[PDB]
DNA sequence: ACAACAGATGATGGAGCT
DNA sequence: GCCTTGCTTGGACATCTT
DNA sequence: AGCTCCATCAAGCAAGGC
DNA sequence: AAGATGTCCATCTGTTGT
């Protein structure tokens, strides 16, 4: 049956974001909190700020959350393979440990519902798509670096349409 | 008062040191996921959460987690699994209210001496079964490296 | 400083010394 | 079956096409 | 702060041995 | 049931441009 609860979508990359769709209320989008961690320095997801961001929502138990399940290319550096596994594994861990119902979503699935093929590609037009589905947040999607916000929104609007049990 | 040590890899362990109760080690629960062709073993986050909750440890108990630092020669997939296990344990632990402290693999050497010569083929399992003779039974097979590693991280944290 | 862009795809931690 | 050893170090996923 | 060394794994998948 | 085919990302580091 059709999901009437709260729907969250997560772009788990280190410049990713989380979108929160409540029924009958305006959509919201949040950039993922990060840290300067010395390794010199790079960005890691901030688990502590994430959990307190999730705590702030005060969502019901078992609220469904759709997490993009992404898969680096053979030519991407091993460091990026590591970071990829880290953000994904941290997001699942926090969400599962926080009582959310977690659904991984292949990148192809949500891009499929919104007709983001080679022509009119997701990188060049996903922000625009998110804008016209959620006009109230189009101010936060006016920049290239906001690609993450847009994906989180479209992952959420994808999962919203998935019938549940 | 309580000390937990965690080896975060796909066949790692978690060790739990209580005051006035014997020490304990647990294998990390895993499920089987289907990636590409064949199946991969991943940490089961649902089961880990249940495990921690069963401990009934004080709020904000300190958990030492071994840092994942793979070699250049290692495959990309193993870099990814490394980051995954590490980030998942960190996620679960922080969200469950524990206090996480990352520990490098070499950190326990400073307290208990280890060297490239006379390398740990089975050396780790010996140091842990010395320090925790209660559990010498569950350390007698090579597969039990991860349990020894969890214990030894725990003993570093405690010390 | 913040952003957009271009290009390759990459170890890391630590102790001793300058 | 499970345990150990030896070896490289690695795409995943959906869609056509036999 | 720099900069020399130098030590630290693991995943994943075939075979054998039991 | 397979097998070949197609089509998807991103990190991390400098460099340029607001
Ligand atoms: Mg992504
Ligand atoms: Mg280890």
């Amino acid at each position: 049956h059709m999901n009437a609860g709260w729907v969250i979508g997560v772009d788990p990359d280190t410049s990713g974001a989380l979108a929160l769709l409540k029924p009958n209320q305006p959509p919201q989008v949040f950039d993922s909190p990060h840290l300067k961690v010395l390794v010199g320095v790079r960005k890691r997801l901030d688990a502590k700020a994430i959990v307190q961001l999730l705590k702030s929502f005060e969502a019901p138990i078992g609220t469904t959350v759709y997490v993009e399940q992404s898969t680096p290319y053979p030519q991407d550096g091993k460091q990026g393979w590591w970071s990829g596994g880290f953000g994904y594994g941290m997001w699942i861990g926090i969400l599962v440990a926080s009582g959310f119902s977690v659904i991984p979503v292949p990148s192809s699935a949500w891009k499929s519902e919104f007709q983001l093929t080679k022509e009119r590609s997701n990188k060049d037009y996903s922000r625009q798509v998110a804008s016209q589905l959620f006009p109230s947040l189009s101010s936060l999607l006016k920049r290239k670096k906001d690609h993450g916000r847009a994906e989180a929104l479209l992952i959420a609007a994808y999962g919203k349409g998935i019938k549940i049990n």
